[PDB]
């Protein structure tokens, strides 16, 4: 739609520094004052992972499949990949531990007619949910931009996505991770797996830092073939957003 | 009311510790649930202060003085009584430093038949706003108990208020303290002064805790005529909150 953005080469020297590749797209105020390290690569799409549970719990409250934010999503015995989803959440709860389960249950209860409606209204990615409803963002074919992500969360913070402002607000207040006195984050972390070395997955960052009176939008991605290199999806854009004397 | 409530003097243990004239009322789940170490204060009333911001933010944007939660509430540059309220600030920003001007131009432009109106809506104390309408919560009439903020709190965690939805969505992101995976922490404080020695000031604490698929509700005031006893009102009810093993 609109959108400017700006290549910097001197944020390279954080992903070198640890030998990485990928891209970090930062914004100002609004998607009209953006810059990123790698402008190919900020334009490049890949597998969304748990970044999608935000448009996916969207979703969930549009269709009423959540019932609301209240609903309480109880384990049902049966043993799940980690133990830390072994147990009730809530909403919020879920989305913060990357309860994979839950979600699944809530694309099958959306079903692909509705899914693919939604995806349209947001402008997600390539909006190709084929093979499989249950796993489409985890090792399926939707693909989507850290610009896409970055314009995505921008409408998300103005209430324009499709959708009542009600949901917007609900899944926004499931998204926060750090609250103080004039400094609020809202976030969301991602990663495909190892995959391997000849196609490495796709670790992810996302969300967006109001600071006083200013917002800073972001999205960050990497090559990951090593699972002990995950850390680095938050501490390279950190580094980034603290030497722009954000965070802090 | 429905609201059930148990005194339970092993609490008075924390309040002696530090010579305390107090009240902690904790509900579990609900107003049907309610401990306290001291059933008379928990339903005499007290000037609100600050607390007292959680229904003037739901009246502003209801009424359209606020405008949506992305106002910015701008510093004319003129002095202002502490010094965390001399710069431009948010909806969440003013709440959180209690920016105690930036509420009083908001409540002046709401007037006094508004305010009437929404105290009666909202069962807030004894809803008197008499005696100067940009004053009543901090010097004037206004009087509500322990008890009432329990119940008003409540009615905002579920959306029962008679306002928006999406209003009390707002001022609910206004009001988080903590934020982690599976516990957050909505809460605001409030201090009316050091009255006098024969007649006390008071100070308050009060909000709700998402623990797991728990909720807890809670409100603490205490007497007051010395500033340095301030961080009382955080230190005393978060050892009773650990002492049942809500936080920590």
């Amino acid at each position: 739609g609109h959108m400017s953005i700006t290549e910097n080469t001197s944020w390279n020297k954080e992903f070198s520094a640890e030998a990485v590749n990928g891209v970090f797209v930062l914004c100002k105020s609004s998607s009209k004052s953006c810059a990123t390290n790698d402008l190919a690569r900020a334009s490049k799409e890949y597998l969304p992972a748990s970044t999608f549970k935000i448009p996916n719990a969207i979703i969930g409250l549009e269709t009423g499949v959540i019932k609301n934010e209240h609903q309480v999503f109880k384990w049902d015995g049966k043993p799940r990949a980690m133990k830390q989803w072994e147990r009730d959440l809530t909403l919020r709860g879920a989305i913060q531990v990357s309860a994979v389960p839950v979600f699944q249950q809530i694309t099958r209860e959306v079903g692909e007619v509705r899914m693919q409606k939604y995806l349209k209204k947001f402008s997600y990615g390539n909006q190709n949910i084929s093979g499989g409803i249950d796993k489409f963002w985890l090792e399926g074919q939707l693909r989507i931009s850290a610009v896409n992500q970055v314009e995505f969360l921008e409408s998300l913070y103005l209430n324009k996505l499709s959708a009542s402002k009600e949901n917007q607000l609900i899944v926004k207040e499931a998204l926060v991770t750090e609250a103080a006195p004039e400094y609020l984050v809202h976030s969301k972390t991602g990663f495909s797996g190892v995959g391997t070395e000849s196609n490495p997955g796709v670790a992810w960052w996302v969300g967006w830092v109001e600071k006083e009176t200013e917002v800073y939008f972001f999205a960050f991605n990497m090559d990951i073939d090593n699972e002990s290199k995950l850390p680095l999806r938050k501490s390279i854009p950190t580094k980034i957003m603290e030497s722009e004397g954000i965070i802090g």
